[PDB]
């Protein structure tokens, strides 16, 4: 009877996790205008966070099997809450300290988002554990959008950008306490790596997920600032609209992907990768349309964001099924760990920084002006459709081997 509460508390903790992760982004314009840093600064913020997360994920996965998971989970929560709160008081002179703060929050968030799912899965039974793991990943995008919403609302209400970073730890501490109280104290991989690299459909799926992570990171970091620059040159609320859009489109896209796969599985055996490919094509088209619409009317830009976003997440969420079907269950843990690590390394661990770099390089080659700021950010973000198209081609390559590797996987698991 206690398990039904601990799952809810871990889900709320995850909501708060993503809330902080993206409230550092919903307030980006004020951070720049205060610290005086260029686009590469914000790129550095988000890329340092992700590069810390993707390196601290396998470590805290190792320390999860050896020592007890509850105390390390709560230590992680308290750590990233306290570090966010303590970085909310950084002077206008020090920016590297705010970046180091984002790095330490990355470590503290890796601990949680890596160790919590194991406890969720162990607290329940098969059907109910699947239900609860579904609630957890439903709580993911909710917090992902609440990030922008809370950041913008709090910044506007208090008139300062520090408050967006102040208001979350007061819930972080409460959740850490509740997890120390409620959650019960529940009790050679190189060969696997060589075999998985020998695999083909899994490798193409890994590169496709890496492309999706690239596009997701770059967009989710720079879209509010891009839209604000558009509104400025088109002579606050924009991040709020985008937060509502994403908080809806997460669920909407996972449901659309589920419907498409359940509809197409009967027509072709290589359905799921073709579903991901057509979703990638549509998302690339609508993302390319975002920027050409932003120059005229922002409502069309929002429509394009919503459509491209629901076509973007639909394909990535069902990649975990390809991974489970192709990998024999004896190496699934290492397969998913390697896939997450690679999708970060190639994806959103260098994507916000890369877009900041391109924006800076295009701006410095022309006269600085809000018009040119907006055009430079647009041209730099236009690199996202290219990576989305590459992910689509890699999903096609995945389809060209899905049946064969699934057959071999069934053969190996049957014996
Ligand atoms: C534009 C920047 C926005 C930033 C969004 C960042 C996170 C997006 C979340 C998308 C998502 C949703 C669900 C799942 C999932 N995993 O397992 C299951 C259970 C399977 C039951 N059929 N659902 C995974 C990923």
């Amino acid at each position: 009877e206690k398990r039904k509460a601990a799952a809810a508390i871990l889900s709320l903790g995850n909501v708060l996790n993503y809330l902080d992760r993206y409230t550092v982004a919903g307030v980006l314009l004020d951070i720049q205008q205060h610290f005086g840093v260029k686009d590469r600064g914000a790129g550095l913020l988000q890329s340092v966070f992700i590069c810390s997360f993707m390196v601290a994920a396998p470590i805290f996965g190792y320390l999860g099997d050896r020592f007890n998971r509850k105390v390390i989970l709560s230590c992680g929560i308290f750590f990233w809450s306290a570090v966010t709160f303590s970085s909310s008081f950084i002077p206008q002179q020090y920016f590297w300290l705010l970046v180091l703060s984002r790095g330490l929050v990355g470590i503290g968030e890796a601990s949680y988002s890596t160790i919590a799912p194991t406890i969720i899965g162990d607290l329940f039974t098969k059907n109910t554990r699947t239900l609860m793991l579904s609630v957890f990943y439903f709580a993911i995008p909710l917090g992902s959008g609440l990030g922008y919403i809370t950041g913008s609302s709090v910044k506007q209400a208090a008139g300062d950008w520090h408050w967006a970073l102040r208001v979350s730890p007061v819930l972080g501490m409460i959740t850490g306490t509740l997890i120390l109280i409620l959650v019960p104290a529940t009790k050679s991989w190189l060969r696997d790596m060589k075999a998985l690299i020998r695999n083909r459909s899994y490798v193409f799926s890994s590169l496709a997920t890496s492309a999706v992570s690239f596009a997701t990171g770059a967009l989710g970091m720079w879209i509010p600032l891009y839209l604000h620059r558009a509104q400025v040159v088109q002579k606050a609320k924009d991040s709020l609209i985008f937060g509502a859009i994403t908080c809806f489109t997460g669920f909407l896209g996972v449901v659309t992907g589920a419907g498409a796969t359940r509809w197409c599985r009967l027509k072709t055996q290589r359905a799921d990768p073709l579903v991901c490919a057509v979703g990638m094509l549509g998302s690339a088209i609508f993302i390319c349309l975002i920027f050409v619409a932003a120059k005229s009317s922002i409502v069309g830009a929002y429509i394009c964001i919503f459509v491209g976003e629901t076509l973007l997440f639909s394909n990535w969420a069902i990649t975990a099924d390809i991974l489970m079907y192709v990998v024999i269950p004896t190496r699934r843990a290492t397969a998913v760990a390697l896939q997450s690590f690679t999708s970060h390394l190639l994806g959103d661990a260098g994507s916000p920084y890369l877009i900041g770099f391109i924006s800076d390089l295009i701006r410095q080659s022309t006269k600085d002006s809000p018009l040119w700021e907006f055009l430079s950010l647009g041209y730099a973000l236009m690199l996202c459709p290219f990576v989305v198209v590459l992910g689509g081609m890699f999903f096609l390559a995945t389809a060209l081997f899905f049946v064969s590797d699934r057959a071999r996987a069934e053969q190996q698991v049957n014996q």
